[PDB]
């Protein structure tokens, strides 16, 4: 019936148009509190995120899923503040991303399961805010620790019904190994979104996963360093494929019959400290629409390609609701 | 005369505010309340039982050290070692033991630090010394840095940023070494290329090595020698591989006799001693704090209760031991003039 957000539980019908892979701030544990001047100030970051989320709201977005984990610097009090002041629901995440500190990397699968369950069932830190999704990551073949995280995420999902969403190196087909580990724990593919799947052009990789029941996260549509070819760091992070190429993978999976399993997002942020210093300004300079890019640019592009309204509403409303509802 | 006056004079920053140099007293220069990771104590306090259990454990431990004569500890936990200065302030008030907090970076920096330039790191260290840590207003009184063998390129940047922050603020620098790889020599070279005075640098974990020529060469150059892990020993724990790997096979007596050896060779003024103890420990294996507590129940009181009597009956005068534990830290922690 209910999805946990940073403002409390909401009914499934209240989620509406939902972006399923977003960030208020991509950082590191403790960093925003220790060095807020990196972002100008905490107050400036709040103002920027509220302005950006209000723009997405005006474009039709009603909910975002912030898939920042502990080690990506999730500050759930920031999420709550920005959610309240933009009147946009925010679902918070547990799990671990690609930068776990020693106090996490030394933990057993049983210990990690307890930590994920704490954030889902009890709350994050001392805030009482409960996570509504579990985030995990690989970058190619899983490290031994990442195998533990994937298993703990599966166990936490089985205990609570909250879904699992993943970071992949899509061009190394990471979703296949993630799926194998999840299924070895008894997790239903319908509880799993294989993310960053628009980073690859290998449609056969994506359709094979979708034919097994997985959700496919086409979540980085505006990420492109076209026009930034003299910028090595932006090119390495954003890639040289266009947003149109990424968006046409949405149409391709629709055309192949998988509209009920597509999840679309921007993978945008309003602050970004875990990469080179200038990256947030560079990213903003090529996508000023920010999180409004999906509703303002991708939807009109697909509609004029012939995707009907019912299909676009199915992808942006029905699929996230089915995914997020604890099952 | 001025050794006796506590109601006025120059001051050092603690988690409870500024104190005069004379108030510092018996000072342990390398300790931890909790060895963790950034944000970890707040995200998963049940790892330590509870935050309140950790507080009570630390307060009892500090009171034990205080009854043994300790008046001040330097908590050399950085941001990435999970320093929680609000925890430090709470336990300092409850135990009435002064705590100096640290800036710098240790061996587990996150991406948001690893990607930063020397200039950016300099600004972060200056923020924590000149403005305060997080939103607490508590100012760091020492800069902590680390190598584990030959420095990585990032570790070099950290050492240079530490030196620049030290010159700009007057606060001293203290280091983590892999002592058997002679890390202090490369650290010294980098520090000296930045113009930092050796008398403002403690080369830490120096009791992990038996190579006296390495230590006396650094002390002869004016460096402070941190003999800071005296009770760390896995003797009796040989079937415990994780405890053996962390604590080593050398006895506390062997470590303590390095203190006497440096005294005997004329380097008393260059020695700093400590326990490198903690009351919570999450950045290693799960059982490690209970294991460590089982072989050193005295905790931070090990230096006053065990090392001082051992050295005294070996003929080290009381006044020499008081110079090492009171005067030497006072000179180290007292800020010098800014550049
Ligand atoms: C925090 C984000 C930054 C990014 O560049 O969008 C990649 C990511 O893996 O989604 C994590
Ligand atoms: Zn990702
Ligand atoms: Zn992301
Ligand atoms: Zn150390
Ligand atoms: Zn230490």
């Amino acid at each position: 019936d209910r999805i946990n957000t940073v403002r409390g539980p909401i009914t499934i019908s209240e989620a509406g148009f939902t972006l399923t892979h977003e960030h208020i701030c991509g950082s590191s544990a403790g960093f925003l509190r220790a060095w807020p001047e990196f972002f100008g100030s905490r107050a400036a970051l709040v103002e920027k995120a509220v302005r950006g989320l209000r723009r997405a709201r005006a474009a039709g977005v009603r909910t975002i899923v912030d898939v920042s984990t502990f080690d990506a610097g999730r500050d759930v009090s920031l999420l709550a503040e920005v959610s309240r002041a933009a009147d946009v629901h925010i679902v918070a995440a547990t799990g671990l991303w690609e930068d776990p500190p020693l106090s996490m990397r030394l933990r057993s699968v049983e210990e990690l399961t307890q930590f994920f369950l704490r954030e889902i069932q009890y709350g994050i830190e001392d805030t009482g805010i409960r996570a509504g999704i579990i985030k995990v990551a690989t970058q190619g073949k899983a490290t031994p620790f990442q195998e533990l995280v994937l298993r703990a995420a599966a166990r936490a999902s089985l205990a609570t019904g909250v879904p699992v969403t993943t970071h992949t190196f899509a061009s190394q087909r990471d979703g296949e190994q993630q799926a194998a580990i999840f299924e070895s724990e008894g997790l239903s593919p319908s509880r799993v979104c294989i993310g960053h799947s628009d980073d690859t052009d290998d449609l056969s990789y994506l359709t094979a996963l979708a034919a097994r029941g997985y959700l496919i996260g086409l979540d980085g549509i505006p990420h492109s360093a076209i026009g930034l070819e003299d910028n090595a760091s932006a090119s390495a992070l954003l890639g040289n494929r266009s947003w149109q190429t990424r968006a046409l993978l949405i149409k391709a999976l629709i055309d192949q019959g998988y509209m009920k399993q597509i999840l679309v997002s921007n993978d945008w942020l309003f602050g970004f400290s875990s990469y080179v210093t200038n990256i947030m300004d560079v990213m903003d300079s090529v996508n000023p629409d920010g999180m409004a890019f999906i509703p303002l640019r991708v939807i009109p592009f697909l509609r004029e390609k012939g995707v009907p309204q019912e299909t676009l509403a199915g992808i942006t409303v029905t699929n996230p609701a089915r995914f997020l509802s604890p099952t």
